């Protein structure tokens, strides 16, 4: 009796060239109770935008809210302009045009809102949709590729419901410190769905859009999975593994065996991050029941996928130092919070500018620092002297990681990323900037801990001109 999969339709450009998106209200059904919810061109979460590399398109954006909201392509390295990071404001009832031309590798990437505070209340309201970028060297690799059928996106989120059944979503001392979490898990807004999927290989594009849970994807009979893909697209090879981490706003993609007769579950596992081994996350949760059938299939996994630049050299690049840091007495309260109503286990394995990047809270009026353009940049991210998780993330770029938290990258983690992870030590990236972006569209860096940027923790900076 689990309901379907719901599938997010594939919108590609009209014969204008234009892609229309509608941002409102509406209501969805949850267990049998009704609630409040938002979404892109529906009442909930949004498609999937079709991009191939190097055309452009014109994406025409209505916002039908009564609230301001932005709309930001999380992984598209596009000009500041376009980029609608907290500057780009489409007033309630108004219009926003954007033409984006695409010039990166295929890739899954993504988008949701970047209001000015109030970024975690509009993702948790339902704002999420998706970006598939295809170029000439993806297609030619026959990765499974029916939409819909053996070619998913799976988008995992946690949310908490009233009694009345509406999202509760409060941002106050004890979710500023910890984060925004809940007790029922989502999958492309449903519960526990079945995906009916060919015999052979399933290929999942995998996103977690929760606001501030780190989850750890499996499956139920120990298959294991193969990642062929990161944020920024295509690893070179197939790497196999039998647990797959996923930081907040990261996407993989892996390859699943599907086999006759045997259906099994995507799990998520225990993590060890604050307030998130809570009941009933303190043991593998099902995320949704592949369900084999015998319809025709033609993908396959790929001995060679594609090809990573080497890394530069390192001598004479600009360093740039970013320390992150949390108010102790936001520490203390949020925690103490935590602890009182849900005990030992969530410990298991003004405040509105508490949060900050290098001394400083967010100001939208005043960039940090200018970055060059065109030029390899070594930043260093800590989060040395604090034990909160930050998944630190850079507009404008797709970054290379050089050491995550005192460590080389695991191989499945060291091709494009546009997230890091910093907790509790120190992270190395290699960034580099194609577009421009002046102070009144400037570039974000934050954590993607979708309270601590709201309170804080998040920079703008500039990119304007290179060497000279
Ligand atoms: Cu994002
Ligand atoms: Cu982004
Ligand atoms: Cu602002
Ligand atoms: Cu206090
Ligand atoms: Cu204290
Ligand atoms: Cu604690
Ligand atoms: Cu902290
Ligand atoms: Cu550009
Ligand atoms: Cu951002």
């Amino acid at each position: 009796e689990r309901p379907t999969l719901p599938i997010p339709d594939l919108l590609t450009t009209d014969a204008r060239n234009r892609i229309q998106l509608t941002i409102g209200a509406g209501q969805s059904t949850f267990g049998g109770k009704t609630a409040t919810t938002w979404g892109y061109n529906g009442n909930l979460l949004g498609p999937a935008v079709k991009l191939q590399r190097g055309k452009a398109v014109t994406v025409d954006i209505y916002n039908q809210l009564t609230e301001e909201t932005t709309l930001h392509w999380h992984g598209l390295e596009v000009p500041g302009e376009v980029d609608g990071g907290p500057q780009g404001i489409i007033p309630p009832g108004g219009k926003r045009s954007v033409t984006l031309n695409v010039d990166q590798p295929a890739a899954t990437c993504w988008f949701h809102p970047h209001q000015h505070g109030k970024t975690g209340r509009q993702v948790a309201m339902g704002l999420a949709g998706l970006v598939v970028i295809e170029d000439d060297e993806i297609l030619k690799l026959m990765l499974p590729k029916q939409w819909g059928i053996d070619d998913v996106p799976v988008i995992v989120q946690d949310k908490k419901f009233s009694a009345d059944g509406q999202i509760d979503y409060q941002l106050d001392v004890m979710t500023a410190a910890v984060g925004w979490f809940g007790d029922t898990l989502l999958t492309n807004g449903a519960i526990y769905p079945q995906h009916a999927a060919p015999r052979g290989w399933l290929r999942l594009r995998l996103l977690n859009g929760c606001n501030a849970r780190s989850l750890n994807f499996a499956t139920s009979d120990n298959r294991p999975l193969y990642v062929i893909a990161s944020d920024g697209g295509l690893l070179p090879e197939p790497v196999k593994v039998s647990e797959l981490p996923v930081l907040m706003g990261e996407r993989f993609e892996v390859l699943v065996e599907v086999n006759d007769n045997k259906p099994f579950d995507l799990v998520t596992l225990p993590v060890s991050q604050m307030g998130m081994a809570i009941a009933p996350f303190d043991k593998p949760h099902p995320v949704m029941r592949i369900q084999p059938i015998a319809i025709s299939a033609s993908g396959a996994l790929p001995d060679t996928l594609s090809s990573l630049p080497a890394l530069p050299s390192l001598e004479g690049l600009t360093v740039r130092k970013l320390q992150l840091s949390m108010d102790p007495m936001l520490d203390m309260m949020g925690m103490q919070m935590l602890m009182e109503k849900y005990g030992d286990q969530a410990m298991a394995g003004d405040f509105h500018h508490a949060n900050k990047i290098n001394g400083q809270a967010f100001d939208m009026n005043k960039p940090m620092f200018a970055a060059a353009k065109g030029q390899y940049e070594r930043w260093v991210i800590s989060g040395v002297g604090d034990m909160m998780l930050h998944p630190f993330h850079i507009h404008g770029t797709q970054f290379r990681i050089l050491s995550e938290n005192g460590k080389p990258p695991a191989a499945h983690r060291a091709g494009w990323k546009d997230t890091v992870k910093v907790e509790g030590n120190v992270s190395e990236v290699l960034v580099k900037f194609n577009h421009d972006a002046p102070k009144e569209h400037a570039y974000m860096a934050h954590s993607h801990l979708l309270e601590h940027e709201d309170t804080g923790m998040m920079l703008g900076f500039t990119v304007l001109q290179g060497d000279h």
